[PDB]
């Protein structure tokens, strides 16, 4: 049974200044949700009961998001908002949040390690936090379907365009079965001519306890290279995943993403397509003067 | 005589209406563009030609403070990779305004967070600005407050008209006349009843005031600012601007969304793209709809 996650957030995320000047990228609202808050919901319903964080310098924020809010919730009763006060009741529930700072930034790979006592013997699931994942099945849970089967490191996956391949990993399958493709090796970012597939890992990954061993001999770890001396050895999975992907690693990236999940809102839903009518409206007018 | 060179803005607030987003990190940080919205505030009174701003700040809005300094550790990661364009306009951010800092002690609303103002401005006129909206403008919102006080040096409020339905949600002006852009103020009701009011005139969160309305607010005292308004007007009456710009109140999730696209719109960077995704949201919606 997979139960435990790590979500590595240590970025200084420099791609969204001056937005993050004093302030994590995680946090950054996505509709009126901190962008970090989308992933451990998905990793909670995905049924995981803990999750680490690799966190840096000044992301107190974080911290304090998941934890009781005193002078918040006294200022919500005394004010009658319940349904909200028991809604930020909730978001300190969802699951049990571990932190590790890292100490200098070393990638994804050094992040992955630090977590390594803290899973310590248990297949674990990793959350790169740059996509937004709406589905019926959790994204995760999903790749956790696979694990259950199959027992190896699974891999969540979704296709993309031609020359789009290299902003990605790619998947290299010789074989593709019911919801799961088969990979029997793997390339990070590779030249459109070079790609072998156009099918790209999604910020989603479980593991297991060996991967530890295996990220530790190979070593700048790329995490990629770790799950590809595991191919040589044998072969891995990847779901590919139902449901909607917003890409959250842009300033538009996080527009678009608002807007759709946006438009998931009842409240919302026609409030924000009348307004986008009628700057469309409005655009065209001064446009033909 | 004196030039307007001090503002205050107040920032105790809790932001309520933008939770789960603010439960850990202050209403005034939330981006509009790409930029906190406590950012565009200072902006204005910077280009206003305010050299020097006090923040009426709470318990743990640390971030506002360090968003308007020198960040060592991002400035060390800026240089040590090319980025000398973003590592001069960060540097630009903790340049606009002399920014100082005092602790609301208990929370009793605009009024009382005015009245911490007093010995840092002491004898001076002064703005306020609350933070509600943005003005996209010629000439920026305060300063053309600023002008109507350099005449007539009284309490000057920064107004623009505003649908009936929505005069509960202001501060609503009682004109005499008017003359050229500014109108004559000669009493103020706080967020009236509709039939109540009398006028459509809104003030927008912007002012300027004298030392005088120290000892006035000191009087009245739960201290509203308007009704200390008031009471310069039973002795004499104010004055108002018509603001030139464009206006985006921010006071609401949806408010925010619809900022962020305008001035979004505007910047010339990511214009096109914006814009191209809205039409194609819009041709997606009609399609999935007419199936």
């Amino acid at each position: 049974k997979v139960r435990k996650a790590v979500i590595p957030a240590a970025g200084l995320g420099t791609r969204f200044l001056p937005a993050t000047k004093a302030q994590p990228k995680e946090m950054l609202p996505i509709v009126d949700k901190p962008a970090i808050q989308y992933i451990v919901e998905e990793a909670a319903e995905s049924g995981i009961e803990d999750i680490l964080i690799i966190t840096g310098r000044n992301k107190r924020s974080i911290e304090d998001h998941f934890d009781r809010s005193a002078e918040l919730e006294f200022n919500l009763r005394e004010k009658g908002k319940t349904e909200t006060l028991k809604e930020m009741q909730q978001i300190a529930d969802l699951a049990n949040i571990h932190y590790i700072r890292q100490k200098e930034p070393l990638g994804l790979g050094h992040a992955v390690l630090c977590a390594e006592h803290f899973i310590g013997d248990e297949p674990f699931a990793v959350l790169l936090g740059d996509d937004i994942m709406v589905s019926e099945t959790p994204a995760l849970r999903q790749l956790m379907d696979v694990y259950d089967v199959y027992g190896t490191e699974v891999v969540g996956v979704q296709s993309v365009l031609p020359e789009d391949v290299s902003k990605y990993g790619i998947i290299n399958t010789s074989g593709s079965q019911g919801h799961v493709y088969e990979v029997n090796d793997l390339v990070e970012k590779p030249s459109p001519e070079e790609a072998p597939s156009e099918i790209a890992v999604m910020g989603r990954y479980v593991l297991n306890s060996s991967i530890f061993s295996v990220l530790k001999t190979i070593g700048e770890i790329q995490l990629t290279d770790a799950l590809r001396e595991v191919c040589r050895k044998e072969p891995i999975h990847a779901r590919l995943l139902e449901g909607n992907r917003y890409d959250i690693g842009d300033k538009l990236g996080c527009f678009k993403a608002s807007t759709e999940i946006g438009l998931m809102r009842p409240e919302m839903r026609s409030q924000l397509l009348a307004y986008l009518e009628d700057v469309i409206k409005r655009e065209t007018k001064e446009m033909l003067r």
